[PDB]
């Protein structure tokens, strides 16, 4: 009686119909994922928001439970693995360094980088893979700027990061090697900035105080790396998906060309609309019994709260399936909700606005280089997006 989950076809960005159906008739329902525990699946915008924001649903048991998931091999730890108060402490310190202003200050470099990337892509000739040449390039490089990795080092570092993508074609031996390398490198860099502070995120992380309390050498390392993993795959896949949408929907492209100042609010709207995850990601566990739409979730059970479904809930967004770049209000859960809500959001927004702005300015007539139906989609199973987006212009 639990439904096989996930419901989404990875071959595209379609939101499965099961979701809407369950929002009507079974808003708290049972699912069996391909790996880990059978779980509750919550699909209404209201209930998903409730779950993500309730002190009774925790992440700490993730370290010691077989989480419902679409992959076999699980990455654990980081901030997404912690509860208040331990989480609060680390999060307080990080966001003191990692301000909205710091996010904004990187806009110019993000533009330079995107432009250079479009330069290298143009140089290969048409068709050109926008996935490999731009999408998988821009966010890791922006992360390098943010952190304060010297430019001489961006290429080597970018290359180490590629092994952490769910779509990477690599051995466990190949991957440890890259991990040990990025760790060793991040550590040295942290040491250097502590001895000799600059204006980069690493320096500000080293010097962040929250009343007498500070980040340890271990917390600083794990955090720097955590931001790269949190900030890379997601933003890459989201740039890809967004441009896919741009190239397949004439009205979407025409409005952003006519009024580039709509790009920000379009980024919001696409963030709501694109159901980015194969599944729901990041199960919450009940610390005690909880009743929701009249069903009792018992203490210790996992809960999958689908932001992808939430964001297309007809009860919260008028004509939820329509892409309206002018949507007001637009309180989507694209970037999570509650204490774990994406701490990279301000930067992510900057990158997404910049990828669209620059792509549109340089290749206003960029479009698929092959039929939509021939597109090869990623079967990495964490996120949904093209493995290759060949484009012409
Ligand atoms: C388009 C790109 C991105 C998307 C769609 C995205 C989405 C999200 C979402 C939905 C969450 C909350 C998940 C949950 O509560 O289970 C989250 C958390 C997080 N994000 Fe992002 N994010 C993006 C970019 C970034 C970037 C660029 C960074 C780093 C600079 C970043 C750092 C983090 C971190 C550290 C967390 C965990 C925060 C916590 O647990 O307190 N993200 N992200």
């Amino acid at each position: 009686e639990p439904r096989a989950y996930p419901f989404n076809d990875v071959h595209g960005l379609t939101l499965a119909g099961r979701y809407g159906e369950l929002q009507e008739t079974e808003p708290v329902s049972r699912v069996r994922p391909p790996y880990g525990e059978e779980a509750w699946l919550v699909t209404r915008y209201e209930d998903v928001r409730a779950v993500l924001g309730d002190g009774r649903f925790v992440r700490g048991p993730s370290m010691t439970r077989d989480e419902p998931r679409t992959r076999p091999e699980m990455v654990k730890g980081g901030l997404l693995s912690m509860d208040p108060p331990e989480h609060s402490r680390l999060r307080r310190l990080v966001v003191k360094a990692f301000t909205a202003r710091r996010a904004e200050s990187l806009r110019p470099r993000a533009r330079e980088i995107a432009h250079e990337l479009v330069d290298q892509m143009a140089a290969t000739g048409q068709p050109a893979d926008l996935v490999a040449m731009f999408a998988r390039q821009l966010p890791v490089r922006v992360i390098c700027e943010l952190l304060g990795v010297p430019s001489a080092d961006h290429d080597r570092f970018t290359r180490w990061s590629g092994a952490f993508l769910s779509t990477a074609e690599v051995t466990a031996e190949e991957m440890q090697e890259a991990a040990e390398q990025a760790y060793a490198y991040m550590g040295d860099l942290i040491d250097r900035r502590r001895k000799e502070p600059t204006d980069d995120l690493v320096s500000a992380l080293v010097q962040a105080r929250d009343q007498q309390d500070s980040l340890s050498e271990q917390e600083l390392l794990d955090l720097a790396i955590g931001l790269l993993v949190a900030g890379y795959e997601s933003t890459t896949t989201q740039i890809a998906d967004f441009v896919y949408l741009l190239m397949t929907r004439p009205e979407l492209r025409r409005q952003l060309l006519d009024r580039p100042e709509l790009i920000p609010s379009a980024v919001e709207e696409l963030t709501r609309w694109v159901p980015l995850g194969v599944g729901t990601a990041f199960p919450r566990y009940a610390v005690e019994d909880v009743t929701l739409r009249g069903v009792t979730i018992r203490a210790g059970e996992p809960v999958l709260a689908s932001t992808g479904a939430a964001n297309r809930d007809q009860a919260q967004f008028p004509d939820a399936d329509r892409i309206d770049v002018d949507r007001t209000p637009n309180q989507h859960l694209g970037f999570g909700h509650g204490v774990h809500h994406c701490l990279g959001a301000p930067l992510a927004r900057v990158e997404l606005q910049v990828a669209l702005e620059v792509l549109l300015q340089r290749l206003p007539g960029i479009r698929l280089g092959i039929p939509e139906t021939q597109l090869r989609w990623s079967e990495g199973m964490l996120l949904r997006g093209p493995l290759e987006l060949p484009v012409v212009w």
